[PDB]
């Protein structure tokens, strides 16, 4: 056992450490949609660095789940990273549905990390989660929402003219 | 009888406290316009904003009536500030026709102010009207009409990128 | 079902709509303490922006729940805002006692709301909760506190010194 | 007739050289407030230099209505400057309450003005009471009530702590 180890369940360190694999998997993923919006026949510059910065982003949220196992007492155990659902993803609307999806998919992840620590009466688990993640997730979700419903206002798929449009003026 | 009380008629003193009411309505109509442009199947944000600012600056209409109130020797009597209309805006031109009749109702009921103070034979409040209220509401109303042309000519209702351009481009 | 909704009960949505109607109700209360204050036969300027300056924060409360509710993907449903349950306010001391009552009443509404979100383990609006709304209850509950037992302290209602000093070297 | 008069009528030409009579009244009366509380055995230094600002701003009142008279091409004409009404004050309260008589005899003489100028059509002359006068004595007004109030909550005229009091915070 860790010396620094306190209420820290087994249950908790193993759910934290398939989070961590999840956060990495996100990061992934986006950085396959920004290596699409970067291809010459694709060619959506702005959609593009979106992306990649969203992939640094889930790559900062599976680092601060590292520090916080070993700040608990728990060992950083280590998966294969999957490869991306997609090796093209389509147009902009595609792509914001799929990171909706994603991000919805994380959110599930870690309200269910939250049922977790809270069953095994784990308050610093549950403020880590509320305090570093859960908003974070809402807001993001709210955003990728609202490109959606720009990118259909603006006639996504067909309408290339509106594709272009939404690439020069919401990112 | 207030000792600061000169030459203030009782007809006018409950005419400024319905005013009162009716900036406040104007307020709540605003804000119910901000939170329908921010849902995220509108979104809409620049749209959003306006709405808003537009609900706090008829907060601060309402304001000025109450501290008019006060330095006449009136007093202050407030009533139930009803719900909007809608709940729901349709879209950015819905929005603007109601912003439209909206103005066009308040700067109504502010004429009918001035005619009441002068048929009491008050310039003070005459004055206040004028100096504080009356041309703010031809800007406003000039300022919604012009935005109404612009949603026509963009094809609305049913164009959703001249939608999408008006809020990038007009507010 | 909005694209964004995860994890949000309708029974939430439906107090979050409720707390927001609540909210607006204290700014209300408040814009009368500020006018009653600032009455010419009541004249205690600095309690008088107390007041609207409170009527200025509830507002903000408000409108941070309209922000929420379509961050989770519930939709804002307004009701008309009542009127305060006085017209007058007699002194500083009732007017503080009524203050001390209306923020435990949006105190408690906020600890039912939270209970609410409990029961439907909405981790996410606890916290919202927690981290926006509880800890400014406990504050503004203990400065009304404070400030009504140096009301009594000072003599009031009777003594008119007492609430002269009250208003020069307390707000 | 003066090369420059236009729309001016006989009789607004002479009550405005009353009304100026009356805002030299006004300030004389002022320093006469001034002078009593400057008095060693009166002592109250802060009310002395209300007053005494007061009698300056009415002087300034008096010489923009000689101003006004020539820009108009009608011929100032001075009248004595009536000595004040009492040649002792009493009190801060009843000084403020001689002020704020003395601000209504002003504010009733300036409406009275206002309605002359209406019934000889003269809209330049309705512009500059409205502009220049009638809202600077509805505060100066509001002002003094707001003194008056306070002065008696404060035990005026028996409680000379009050009148201390009231000398070192409102003034
Ligand atoms: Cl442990
Ligand atoms: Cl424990
Ligand atoms: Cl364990
Ligand atoms: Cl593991
Ligand atoms: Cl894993
Ligand atoms: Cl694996
Ligand atoms: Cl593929
Ligand atoms: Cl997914
Ligand atoms: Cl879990
Ligand atoms: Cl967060
Ligand atoms: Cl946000
Ligand atoms: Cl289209
Ligand atoms: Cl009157
Ligand atoms: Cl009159
Ligand atoms: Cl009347
Ligand atoms: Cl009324
Ligand atoms: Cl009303
Ligand atoms: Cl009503
Ligand atoms: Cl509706
Ligand atoms: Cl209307
Ligand atoms: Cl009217
Ligand atoms: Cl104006
Ligand atoms: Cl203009
Ligand atoms: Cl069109
Ligand atoms: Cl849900
Ligand atoms: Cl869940
Ligand atoms: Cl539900
Ligand atoms: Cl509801
Ligand atoms: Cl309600
Ligand atoms: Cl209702
Ligand atoms: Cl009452
Ligand atoms: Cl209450
Ligand atoms: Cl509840
Ligand atoms: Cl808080
Ligand atoms: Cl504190
Ligand atoms: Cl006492
Ligand atoms: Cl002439
Ligand atoms: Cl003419
Ligand atoms: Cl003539
Ligand atoms: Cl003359
Ligand atoms: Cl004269
Ligand atoms: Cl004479
Ligand atoms: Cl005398
Ligand atoms: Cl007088
Ligand atoms: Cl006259
Ligand atoms: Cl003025
Ligand atoms: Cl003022
Ligand atoms: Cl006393
Ligand atoms: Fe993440
Ligand atoms: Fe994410
Ligand atoms: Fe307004
Ligand atoms: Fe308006
Ligand atoms: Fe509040
Ligand atoms: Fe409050
Ligand atoms: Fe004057
Ligand atoms: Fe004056
Ligand atoms: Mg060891
Ligand atoms: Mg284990
Ligand atoms: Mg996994
Ligand atoms: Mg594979
Ligand atoms: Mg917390
Ligand atoms: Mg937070
Ligand atoms: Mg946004
Ligand atoms: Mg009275
Ligand atoms: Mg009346
Ligand atoms: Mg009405
Ligand atoms: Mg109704
Ligand atoms: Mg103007
Ligand atoms: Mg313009
Ligand atoms: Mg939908
Ligand atoms: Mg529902
Ligand atoms: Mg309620
Ligand atoms: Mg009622
Ligand atoms: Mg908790
Ligand atoms: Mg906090
Ligand atoms: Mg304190
Ligand atoms: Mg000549
Ligand atoms: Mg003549
Ligand atoms: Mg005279
Ligand atoms: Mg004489
Ligand atoms: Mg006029
Ligand atoms: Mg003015
Ligand atoms: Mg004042």
């Amino acid at each position: 056992v860790s010396q620094v180890r306190q209420n820290y369940h087994s249950d908790c360190e193993a759910a934290v450490n398939r989070m961590l694999n999840l956060e990495l998997y996100a990061s992934y993923t986006y950085s396959s949609m920004y290596a699409f919006f970067d291809r010459d026949d694709v060619a959506l510059h702005n959609v593009a660095e979106f992306f990649k910065e969203h992939s640094h982003a889930e790559r900062e949220h599976a680092e601060k789940f590292m520090k916080y196992q070993n700040k608990r007492g728990g060992r950083v155990v280590l998966q294969d990273i999957k490869k991306p659902e997609r090796d093209e993803w389509g147009n902009t609307l595609e792509a914001m549905q799929a990171a909706l999806q994603l991000e919805k998919t994380v959110n599930q992840a870690l309200l269910d990390l939250h049922k977790l620590a809270t069953d095994k009466v784990d308050p610093h688990l549950c403020d880590f989660l509320e305090s570093e993640y859960l908003e974070a997730q809402v807001k993001a979700i709210k955003r990728i929402g609202d490109f959606i419903t720009n990118l259909k206002r603006l006639g996504l798929p067909e309408n290339g003219m509106g594709e272009y449009l939404f690439d020069k003026h919401s990112v």
